[PDB]
This record gives C-alpha cells, structure tokens and sequence, in this order.
C-alpha cells in the first residue's frame, strides 16, 4: 500500500498554461487573460465570522485559475478542467436568485451579483477554470472560484475595484452574494476576505463586525514559519461530506436565536462584554444562565471562548511562544468537537495522531463535518505525521487522506494579460 500523497500547488506557469489551453479547447478564441484566487486555511477563530467575531486565515499557494473573455451578449459559458466536455451555459438577462444550479451557479452568480449592485457594464463571458484547491477539503474551492471570477469581471469590465484592498470588499460582497443567493450555500465571509486580502508571510486578523470599513477590519500579522523552524501540516481527511447538508445553517440559526434571547445584535457583543470582565467565569456563567437550552449554551460557550483564543493566538505567535500557540489550536479543536459539535471521527483521529507524535497543536480548519486538519509541527516532521495519519486511517477502515504543503501566500491577482 502506497505512501501518503502531497498535493503540490500549480505554479504561475502551469496555471496560466492549463487555464488557457482549456479555454482555447472549449471556445477556440484566446481569453482576454488569466486571473487566480487561492484557497485558504483558517488558523483559528472558527464559526466566528457570521457572529461578527475574529478570524485569522492565511491564503494557500494552491489557486483556482480562470481564463476569461467577456462577450457582447448576456450569456455566460463556463467549463472546469475536471470535466472538460461539460460546458455550462446560462443567461444573465432577467436571471433570478437560485436561477442556476450545479457548480456553474458560483461564477455565473458573480456577474449576477455585480449587475444587482448596479454594475450595468457587466454582461456575459466565457470562462475556463483549472484548480488545485482540492474539492471537499474545506480549503474553500468555492471562494477560490468566486473570487477569481470577481477579479476577472472587475478587470475586463474596468469597474476599478481590483487594484486596492478597500476596492476588493465590493468584489468580496459579490462573491459572498453569489454563494449565498445563487448557489444557495450558506457562507459567513472568512473565505473570500482571505482569498482577496491575505499577503505572503502574513495571516489576516479579520474583524467581522459588519459596521467596520475595510482599513479598520484587517491587520496583517507576521506569520513566518521559517523564523521558528516550523511547518504547517495540512491533511485533507477525504471523509464523505454532502457539500451543503443543513448542519452549517442550523449552527448559524442557533447563534442568531442565541443573540435574540440575549438582546444583542450579535454574539461578538456578548463575547466583548465577557472578555473585559474581571471575573470572566462569572460573566460567561451569567450569560449561559440566560439561555434555557443545553445545546445553545454550548454553542455560545464555543463562540465566546473562540474569539478570545484569536486575540491569545496573535500574542502567542508574535512572542515566538509556539507551545502556547499549539495549546490554542488544541483548545479551538476541543471546543469545535464538544461544544460546537462540528467534528467527525476522521478529524478527531487525525488530530489525536498529530498530538501523540509531537505537534505543538492540531485542529480541524473551516466549517467541519469532514474536510481538513492543520498542525503546527517542527520543520521536517510534516511527512512523518501525515504518513502516521494515513496508517491509522487504513487501520480504521477510512478513505486514504492526502496532505498539502502550506505557508502564508499571496491573495487573488491577474496572472496573464496577453
Ligand atoms: O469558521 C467557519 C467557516 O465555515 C465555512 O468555511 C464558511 O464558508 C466560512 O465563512 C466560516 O463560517
Ligand atoms: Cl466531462
């Protein structure tokens, strides 16, 4: 039985080359250019983004590439390099929310979102996608697809939102709106902020209070693994997970009803009230006594402690306290498992193997219910822990996992013009 596979990121050259070839093969004409948005890892601050909390993503070197040409009419053609025979075709003229299904919903929905926002310059396009953000990995293949399309449409229609950070929040809202209202997949804003606003060697300290301007809601935190002789191990469990199954939405609804019983606009209000209390334990106790439901107490107890763990992680990493940073990873997972109840055996067992084989800490990243774990480990130990996870997986009768190199990489950009 064969060694655990590592999924190497497509280079600049491979992405441009493969995106354009799929373009020419499907459409015949050359694209106007090639754009790209990365997948992401969320280091800590999970199930916080839709509660107006704190998140800390990095962008992966792993990118979705779009070759795009705008069209004179309102028709949209899209093709994906995982099925280069199925061209999906749709029409923007009079298009309604939910008006496209399948994966074509996501990129079509981006033009739909921009025309809904009053960008009357935006008509149709042909696009070809090639990605190495693994599907079902919970590393935001979704956001990589929408944010690449949103940057391409901004560029070819000359909207003027692509060449600034502040500008991209308008493209981000469009990408978010495509996923929520066209693809009908509930999403909270973490993935698309990461994909369009992270920078190399930095994590994005994202504040999700919706009243904040773009300059107020991000801080670039130094995240140089080489400084501390670290490696970030990422292992996609490949556990089975129905893409959009209602679990994520139930969570959001419980939180939204938490906030209503509590009489706050959102749980970040509640979390900030507890944090600044002398006796945080007494502050959380008085909060949970207001929620009569056992499960709702646990969801709120997760969101309150998780926001504080983001502030605690940002301090720990800047101090070079990698033991303390690892413990914060461990506490975030443990909270996701017990209090939020979004883990599965594959995630728990992968984490336990990492823990018992010298990881500073390990945790599920993104939504849960499957997908990927992340581990702060010593440089040169990633392969060994990945292979230990794979061996356990086979002993368990689980599907084989796969691992990804990971480090803080660049956000969305244009890769090619002519
Ligand atoms: O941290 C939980 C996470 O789950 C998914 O990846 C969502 O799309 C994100 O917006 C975020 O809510
Ligand atoms: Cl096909």
């Amino acid at each position: 039985m064969t060694a655990v596979e590592f999924i190497e990121p497509l280079t600049h050259e491979e992405g441009v080359s493969q995106a354009t070839k799929l373009f020419v093969d499907t459409y015949g004409a050359a694209p106007e250019g090639v754009w790209a948005a990365p997948g992401r890892v969320n280091l800590i601050g999970e199930h916080t983004d839709y509660n107006a909390g704190l998140c800390l993503p990095i962008a992966l070197p792993h990118r979705t590439f779009i070759a795009l040409k705008p069209r004179e009419d309102t028709k949209v053609r899209v093709v994906s390099g995982v099925a280069p025979d199925k061209v999906a075709e749709a029409d923007l003229d009079g298009l309604k929310a939910r008006g496209v299904d399948g994966w074509s919903a996501y990129p079509t929905g981006v033009a739909w979102a921009l025309r809904q926002a009053g960008f009357d310059k935006v008509k149709g396009f042909d696009a070809a996608f090639v990605s190495c953000v693994p599907l079902g990995s919970g590393l935001s293949s979704s956001a990589a697809m929408t944010c690449s399309t949103a940057l391409a449409l901004d560029d070819v229609y000359g909207l003027g939102y692509g060449d600034s950070d502040a500008g991209r929040v308008t493209l981000i809202n469009a990408a978010i709106k495509s996923e929520n209202e066209m693809a009908g997949a509930s999403t909270g804003g973490l993935d698309q902020n990461a994909s369009m606003r992270c920078t190399e060697g930095h994590a994005l300290l994202l504040d999700c209070r919706p009243e904040l301007t773009p300059l107020e809601n991000v801080s670039q935190q130094e995240f140089d693994l080489d400084k501390y002789n670290l490696e970030l191990l990422v292992v996609d469990t490949q556990a089975p997970h129905q893409l959009n199954d209602g679990q994520y939405a139930q969570r959001r609804a419980t939180c939204e009803e938490a906030a209503k019983i509590l009489g706050v606009a959102n749980l970040r209000v509640t979390a900030d009230g507890i944090s600044k209390a002398d006796d945080q334990f007494q502050a959380l106790k008085e909060t949970l006594d207001a929620l009569p439901d056992e499960t709702m107490k646990k969801r709120v107890r997760h969101v309150v402690t998780e926001i504080e763990r983001v502030r605690s992680f940002v301090r720990a990493f800047a101090q070079g306290d990698i033991k303390a940073a690892g413990r914060l990873f461990n506490a975030s997972h443990d909270s996701l498992a017990a209090d939020y109840e979004v883990t599965v055996p594959e995630l728990d067992i992968a984490v336990d193997v990492a823990r018992k084989n010298g990881a500073y800490g390990a945790r599920m990243t993104g939504g849960g219910f499957g997908g990927s774990i992340i581990a702060l480990v010593d440089k040169g130990q990633g392969h060994e822990i990945a292979q230990k996870i794979a061996d356990r997986f086979e002993k368990e009768g689980f599907n084989a996992p796969r691992a990804l190199p990971a480090f803080a990489a660049a956000s969305a950009s244009r890769e090619a013009k002519l």
